[PDB]
């Protein structure tokens, strides 16, 4: 029922994107009934650092960023879904479906 997904959100100038995306994405994932780990980088400052543990829990890695990711090292090599940071704001549920499309696709 609860699919394991991790997602990184990061933007430098325009953090309103980062936070709003992380909120909407979180709401949608919870509404669908899944387990998501949303990492929030305030450009350089990571406010929710996903460790190897968390990263190995989530299978799909959603990347909604305008800037670079620091923890990306652990996410790299895993199955990811790369989208604009603005995307999970308007189409959060759609982004979640996209993540599912990388592992299952329907």
């Amino acid at each position: 029922m609860k699919r394991k997904i991790i997602a990184v959100t990061a933007c430098a100038t325009g953090v309103a994107h980062t936070y709003m995306a992380a909120q909407a994405l979180k709401k949608g994932a919870k509404k669908m009934g899944n387990l998501i780990k949303v990492e929030t980088q305030g450009a350089t400052g990571i406010e929710n650092e996903l460790t190897e543990k968390d990263v190995n829990i989530g299978e799909v890695v959603i990347f909604a960023v305008d800037t670079k990711v620091r923890n990306k090292e652990r996410f790299d090599g895993k199955v990811v879904l790369e989208v604009p940071v603005s995307a999970p704001i308007k189409d959060a549920e759609k982004v979640i479906n996209a993540a599912l499309a990388l592992i299952d696709e329907k």
